[PDB]
């Protein structure tokens, strides 16, 4: 069953992968039937086809992520806090979401969704 | 509706509740057909009874709460970053879970979740 340990790694790979924009590495950690809702009320992604998309959309500009605490992983699910960086119109923005992934038997992401809204959006001027 | 404001007021007024040791005031949060499911994984308790009961047992120790980071909060849902302190026969612990609130038309709270296991849990310090 999903150890908090492999929960944790995935999600390393994870923010490592967006940090390289690796989008072959982002997709993979995915269940091919998997969903992906960023942010939260909006309509979710299904299939690796509209993800692939998705990734590839948000990495128009070079991002900056990092994990800002530890990773909460139990009974098949995660979430974890951190920050997406990067220059919007001359400025550093930084939007700072929480996400949550819910994994299947085969160990993969079935199930993101991205909480973030606009009080979560800072900038350096 | 729900503002971003006002999900992050329940969400302050909850982590208050919970260090005043005010049972009414965290249950007056949540509404009458709401669950909780703490932590996740668990058998969620439903209903006004099953959720005062749940908090009832939670306040046997005082326990500080404290947000450590800024709340997150869009499309009538948000989640928040914090840590319960407590003792009990001579040790201190502290866990860092992370919470989902589901707010109704009413602005009251229909779901929560905590997410946390293992190794959110830090004993001694």
């Amino acid at each position: 069953m999903n150890t908090p340990e492999h929960m944790t790694a995935v999600v390393q790979r994870y923010v490592a992968a967006l940090n390289a924009g690796d989008l072959d590495g982002i997709v993979a950690l995915f269940a091919d039937d998997a969903t992906v809702e960023d942010p939260v009320g909006s309509e979710p992604r299904s299939g690796t086809a509209a993800i692939r998309e998705f990734y590839a959309n948000s990495l128009k500009l070079p991002l900056a992520v990092e994990l800002t605490q530890e990773v909460r992983a139990v009974a098949n699910e995660a979430a974890f806090a951190f920050i997406v960086s990067f220059e919007y119109q001359g400025r550093k923005t930084v939007v700072a979401p929480i996400d949550h992934f819910r994994f299947n038997g085969a160990g993969k992401v079935v199930s993101m969704r991205a909480l973030w809204g606009e009080k979560n959006i800072h900038a350096g001027a």
